[PDB]
């Protein structure tokens, strides 16, 4: 079997990218967060406190044939930005983009904290990291692609992230129209549950590339590229007046700069992520300082290839029994 879903950006700065989901009998769509640094399935619901919808679509598992309580199980995650969200949890069927799982665990929420209360655009999640961070107690769930795994025809999928425009998530076989060139592959560890792997090296603009291993995850749920401090500060060092503000919590730079473009290495191959996929606009309404879409990893402990990062290539998310993830140029 396979699936394919058009991701689309919740706004005009690809804060983040939404699929629709089918979720029980008659089917219910909602539009999921694809997050591959995070492995719960979890919704707004009939469930979840009434003063914490603001305009999100909501499952309603009473609707469904289909579903079924999962007795006593319960969940609550944590995401990097200090998000939150709780519930109970059911199963039922799952569609993707044609690829349906039956008996998926989808986590109920009762409780979610403030910043997704404050986004209607996104009505849940749908982890795509290793099964081993999905947080149901007692008993550990399954993702949604480790439980389709064994019925597509092969055991990936891919991740073709748009700028400014929509992209793909393809289950269970490679679109070899999506990319450019060839895919390079490169090692995953799973030890913390990641699609953790190790870069081989940076260039900004048309500089000199340099080589250096920078060990960090492929994340399509955290919107900017998260780099060490002395990456990022030899990136920023490129902008006029570009400078890192405590006030503001990252590198800012004036809205009238042209950036430069900021290469990283997979293997012996180079991404290039153009200077307009590292403008996140002004900080507020008005502004002349912009925000940068490239920013320290110092204050968080891993580096993150988030989707200023991700949504520059064709990445293949290999789950074979040695996992490993392609990049191509698109
Ligand atoms: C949408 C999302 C994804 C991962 C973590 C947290 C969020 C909420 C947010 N807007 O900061
Ligand atoms: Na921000």
């Amino acid at each position: 079997s396979t699936g394919s879903a058009t991701t689309t950006p919740i706004d005009s700065l690809d804060d983040a990218y939404i699929t629709p989901v089918q979720i029980g009998t008659p089917a219910q769509t909602l539009n999921l967060d694809f997050d591959t640094g995070s492995s719960d399935l979890w919704v707004f619901s009939s469930e979840t406190t009434a003063s914490e919808v603001d305009g999100q679509t909501i499952y309603t598992p009473s609707k469904s044939t289909t579903a079924k309580l999962l007795s006593g199980a319960t969940w609550s995650i944590s995401y990097g930005d200090g998000s939150s969200s709780s519930g109970d949890v059911y199963t039922d069927t799952v569609s993707v983009g044609g690829l349906t799982v039956t008996g998926q665990a989808v986590e109920s929420a009762k409780k979610v904290s403030s910043s997704f209360t404050e986004d209607s655009t996104i009505d849940g999640l749908l982890g795509l990291a290793f099964s081993t961070l999905n947080t149901v107690s007692p008993t550990q769930q399954k993702t949604f692609f480790d439980n389709a795994k064994a019925s597509l025809d092969s055991p990936v999928f891919t991740a073709d992230l748009g700028y400014h425009a929509p992209g793909t998530y393809n289950f269970g076989f490679i679109d070899t129209t999506a990319y450019t060139g060839s895919i390079t592959y490169t090692a995953v560890s799973t030890k913390q549950g990641f699609w953790e792997w190790t870069s081989t090296g940076y260039a900004v603009g048309s500089g000199t590339f340099k080589s250096t291993s920078i060990d960090g995850i492929a994340d399509t749920g955290t919107t900017l590229l998260y780099l060490p401090a002395t990456v990022v500060s030899a990136y920023w060092a490129q902008v006029s007046g570009a400078k890192s503000s405590s006030s503001v919590g990252g590198y800012v730079f004036p809205c009238s700069a042209t950036l430069p473009s900021f290469t990283f290495g997979v293997g012996s191959a180079r991404i290039v992520i153009p200077g307009d996929y590292i403008d996140f606009g002004p900080i507020s309404t008005g502004s002349s300082s912009c925000f940068g879409g490239i920013q320290s990893s110092a204050g968080i402990g891993i580096n993150i290839f988030g989707d200023v990062a991700l949504k520059a290539a064709f990445v293949v998310f290999n789950g074979a029994t040695t996992p490993t993830l392609g990049f191509a140029s698109k």
